């Protein structure tokens, strides 16, 4: 994890305790200048806050794929201590399918989620469940590259007492598996459970899992044997593959390996995807 000097920080706009900005690092001992974003931690927070703070940029360090966010380094020396890292232009992934509603191909759809499958096959071959995967914690860069973020030390540490929450609220639970629920089983299997979801977030542009549905409903609905209904211009090799996802006995569901070397497959041959699968619809009555 690189100490990077505040002179080489400057911030130019609040993107979104603390804040992120969007900025620029001067990297290469003065002769490189990359765009960066920078969160914040204000002055009066907790030693819980800074071992969870500095606990996530240390993770993330730990990685280097293209498919998960790049940590630049942090400032822990000087006040206000700050976290640096690539800045993705086009934000949350959910946010940004919402405001593109239907403007993207199939392909387009299925090459972001073989994106973040990559990610994610990545962490659970280190040893690492997210816990929290969702469609709000993938960002998506200008060339509409998206890559897993949130990462936290209650999700490696042993037995840690904050391992079944966010990085300190609920999971929540229309994205988790029913063992992960139930039984605060968290593996990479219910990660996979997770993936689908995120898949039909995708697939729908950013539509909410189980639209109205309270978290008791969504639990009912799940428990007995209800799944998400295909997206509208869904291929149904694409649908059938979130539904294993969504298998009950976990050890059914596809591993990372698999859902990464099946979305290669239909990209490559593109016809697969136009089987289509059934949009189940409304009354509306014509001639
Ligand atoms: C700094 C940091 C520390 C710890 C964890 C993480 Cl993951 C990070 N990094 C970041 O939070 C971020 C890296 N890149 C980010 N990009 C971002 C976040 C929120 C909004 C925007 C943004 O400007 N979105 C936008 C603006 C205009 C048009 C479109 N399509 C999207 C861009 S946020």
């Amino acid at each position: 994890t690189t100490e990077i000097h505040p002179s080489c920080v400057t911030r130019q706009k609040v993107i979104g305790f603390g804040e992120v900005y969007k900025g620029m690092l001067k990297t290469s001992s003065g002769k490189k200048e990359v765009p960066v974003a920078i969160k914040t931690l204000k002055a009066g927070y907790t030693e819980k806050q800074r071992v969870d703070f500095l606990g996530e940029a240390g993770i993330m360090g730990q990685f280097s794929h293209h498919n998960i966010i790049r940590l630049e380094g942090v400032i822990s020396k000087y006040k206000p201590m700050m976290i640096i890292t690539e800045y993705m232009e086009n934000g949350a992934l959910d946010k940004f399918l919402r405001e593109k509603d239907g403007e993207f191909s199939v392909l387009q759809l299925v090459g972001m989620l073989r994106g973040i499958a990559a990610g994610m096959k990545y962490l659970a071959n280190m040893n690492y469940v997210h816990r929290d995967l969702a469609a709000r914690n993938i960002l998506v860069n200008s060339n509409l590259v998206c890559k897993v973020s949130d990462f936290g030390l209650s999700r490696v540490l042993e037995d840690d007492p904050e391992a079944t929450y966010t990085t300190g609220g609920k999971i929540p639970i229309r994205w988790t598996a029913p063992e992960a629920i139930s039984y605060r089983k968290f593996t990479s299997a219910s990660d996979v459970w997770s993936f689908g979801i995120v898949m039909w977030e995708v697939m729908t542009y950013g539509e909410r899992p189980y639209w109205e549905l309270s978290n008791h409903e969504v639990m009912k609905a799940i428990n007995d044997g209800f799944r998400l209904p295909t997206p509208m211009d869904c291929p149904s090799a694409i649908y059938q593959l979130m539904m294993q996802c969504w298998q009950q006995e976990r050890a059914r569901r596809p591993k990372f390996a698999d859902i990464v070397s099946i979305l290669d497959k239909l990209i490559r041959a593109p016809d697969s995807l136009k089987t289509l699968a059934d949009f189940d619809p409304v009354s509306i009555r014509l001639p």
